[PDB]
């Protein structure tokens, strides 16, 4: 089944990880045009998520994921759930979000005490931690990049991301795992290196969003190897 993805940037590209994780699977995307990775930014596009779900349905999507973590968690857990229900009611399709994806990935891996490694500014990190606590997880600490640019996220390099994860875990080495939050980041090369060095799993926004969307679509598809414990 074709999987549809609502993505933050105006360009509306399928996130790059899809072709690496699931080379044989069909994805399509629709772009919100988020202006900044901030609550003010989210407010300016959040009301269009339903319209974009419908746009994807009209292009043949069989399931829809809102592929933005912060767009889906910034208002708390009930809003993530309610927005999902609205997308489902509007489209008659199975729907999900990237916040649900990371929650499901952390749960699947048995992660309860979770170190946060994020691209975001602290107001957004506080909202992430509150969302996770609402959902019965225990954030242990946070290290972040403080970036508000949307398209800027793709240019953060692997070494920076590996270091970010290692520093977040260093602060709380009792953590069961690491949440690497921001679906605009290119994290696939960082993940196995972090897992190798630290011996705990990483749940990363974009890869988790794919893993979750592929689960929702129901084919049983298996990802290519080398992308982290979440994928086997």
């Amino acid at each position: 089944p074709t999987i549809g993805m609502i993505v933050p940037p105006a360009a509306g590209l399928v996130p790059a990880d899809g072709a690496r994780l699931y080379p044989d699977l069909p994805f399509i995307a629709s772009g919100l045009g988020l202006g900044s990775v901030t609550p003010e930014g989210y407010d300016a596009v959040i009301e269009s998520v339903v319209d974009h779900a419908r746009r994807l349905q009209k292009q043949g999507a069989a399931v829809v994921s809102l592929m933005g973590t912060s767009l889906s968690f910034y208002r708390g857990a009930a809003f993530n759930a309610a927005l999902t229900v609205a997308m489902r009611e509007a489209t008659g399709l199975p729907c999900t979000t990237m916040s649900t994806a990371v929650l499901n990935g952390l749960r699947a891996l048995g992660v309860r005490r979770v170190a946060l490694a994020t691209a975001y500014i602290d107001d957004v990190n506080e909202r992430l931690a509150a969302f996770l606590a609402e959902e019965s997880l225990v954030p242990t600490g946070c290290r972040s990049l403080g970036i508000t640019g949307v398209e800027a996220m793709a240019r953060v390099d692997t070494a920076t991301l590996v270091d970010l994860c290692v520093r977040a875990f260093e602060a709380a080495p009792d953590s069961d795992g690491i949440l690497l939050s921001c679906g605009g980041l290119l994290t696939l090369d960082a993940i196995p290196e972090v897992e190798r060095r630290l011996g705990v799993p990483v749940v990363s926004s974009s890869p988790a969003g794919f893993w979750d969307a592929v689960r929702l679509a129901g084919g049983g598809a298996k990802a290519r190897p080398g992308y982290g414990r979440l994928f086997d």
